[PDB]
């Protein structure tokens, strides 16, 4: 009975739900040779968060917890980062969640800053230190589901056994950055549980539509990007509204609000992703003022106008 | 038409003056401050003000390019030409204080400058070179002139910053020795600020402003700096989208524990986009983590709040 609605925000007014940066563009590409199963940015149209998805954009790809010395290999540039829930409460692995909320959902070298503030003041006047660090999501000691990750720094000294928070910035490099490959949240001992399901276009001629952002790198060559299924602000909206999905597919039109011109139409699936009738890898050129409007509920077999 | 506040706990919301989750509610007298923040400003009917924009991750961020060192300007300082957050050129002639998201406090803003070169490398598959480094943007430096289209950034490196497209991701403060959250920088340098959102203060007897407070990381030094915002970023996004007409100048809001239905306290949400409570003194506000504000009715500035 509660009507379903979509926010009126433009592309530049929204945030990528897989990395804490503004959305740069809409983009579509063939993905049938990938397993498209992101864990951040997952919410059904009726407001059910899935995977590792939480509500605060600034906590996406962030970690909070404390450092407890080095790992077992004795590498003086690597540190054991014990992690909690984003709220500071202890993470409970017995819940069927893949990892603490906001944990990165891709294989790669997550680059950012680790900041510390000591538990006890020097007088208050607590000591602080921050340094650049890299959290490899493919390292054997990347075990967020078990409560810890390994962080590498360029300094082998100035990291203490103190409360710590990691603010993400981008990637260290993109040599092996695989946005559609999930990390092993429990290490080589990984049986990932509680995952949001993979998504895929079933109707002929359709591809997934993504909200794409290009992300910074510490060094190296490349223009890495990350594609989310729906913006963080849509997740916030669906979570609040909890409007029942009347069918499996909401028909949405991307409209120029000045002219009423429809740039294209798309299928917004109840699972929280979009498909369009387009073939090939290309950005979607739209006016900066445009946004999606909900039109009606249709079936999985509705034939969209080609883009 | 009907007015609503999002059902979000404070740990589910973002400070509108720095991109971090809200840690606590706090109230204190402000008679010794001019409370005129420029980020986190939105009226209840959805008018953004000051330097306020909608993307939390763009608060205290800059986008643009590096154009060499500053005049002088040592080898650790660089001229950061800034654009609008969406990449379009910033127009200084608008009655706006500075590019959207510019910091609204005196301090040493610490974070990372990232660069991706304009042209690819023929030897690397026509791919663009990248580099990132820690940097500090002092909002009191003579060359902090964002309204004029540029700020100065200081780095520990002297040799690995190019004249290339650049973005600044904020992390915290370098130190807090001269951090003054209620003192605006000179957006045009040593020239009055323009386009400002109005300053706010309590007026009804026994009332104080209520703040949403977050602690901020530091690069080094001693301290636990915090920043206070008037309303959360998620409330701003909500009011902006709804554009619901404010029926009076004050919405009466109650902070409720949803488990018990108990009202912990009540507050006045003013049309301008800020909250007052009937409390005297610099005090924390002890409330359950699951609590949130609920809109109850439209009242006036004469409404007498129950004390807390
Ligand atoms: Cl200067």
């Amino acid at each position: 009975s509660k009507p379903f609605t979509i926010p009126i925000l433009t592309i530049g007014e929204m945030t990528n739900s897989r990395f804490p940066v503004a959305i740069d563009m809409l983009h579509t590409s063939p993905t049938d040779n990938f397993i498209v199963q992101p864990q951040n940015g997952r919410c059904t149209l009726d407001g059910e968060l899935q995977g590792t998805t939480q509500l605060v954009a600034s906590n996406i790809c962030a970690f909070r917890g404390s450092i407890s010395g080095h790992e077992n290999n004795g590498d003086q540039h690597q540190w054991h980062f014990s992690i909690t829930n984003p709220n500071g409460t202890p993470f409970d692995p017995t819940e069927d969640v893949p990892a603490p909320l906001g944990t990165p959902d891709f294989k790669g070298q997550l680059y950012g800053v680790i900041s510390q503030r000591n538990r006890e003041g020097s007088s208050n006047q607590k000591a602080n230190r921050s340094h650049e660090g890299v959290i490899s999501t493919v390292a054997p000691r990347f075990t967020p589901k078990l409560g810890s990750v390994m962080i590498g720094t360029w300094t082998t000294d100035d990291i203490q056994d103190q409360p710590s928070r990691f603010t993400p910035v981008g990637l260290n490099d993109d040599d092996n950055y695989k946005q559609w490959e999930l990390p092993n949240y429990s290490g080589a001992l990984t049986l990932n549980m509680g995952l949001a399901p993979s998504v895929f276009p079933t109707y002929p001629g359709e591809q997934l539509l993504f909200f794409r952002s290009y992300i910074p790198m510490k060094g190296g060559y490349g223009s890495p990007y990350i594609d989310c299924l729906i913006p963080q602000e849509w997740i916030s909206h669906f979570y609040q509204e909890s409007a029942p999905s009347q069918t499996d597919v909401a028909l949405i039109r991307y409209v120029n609000p000045d002219t009423g011109r429809v740039l294209f139409e798309a299928k917004l699936h109840r699972q929280g992703y979009i498909t369009v009738a387009k073939t090939g890898d290309s950005p979607i050129n739209v006016p900066a003022n445009g946004y999606f409007r909900f039109d009606s509920w249709v079936s999985q077999f509705y034939s969209l106008a080609p883009m």
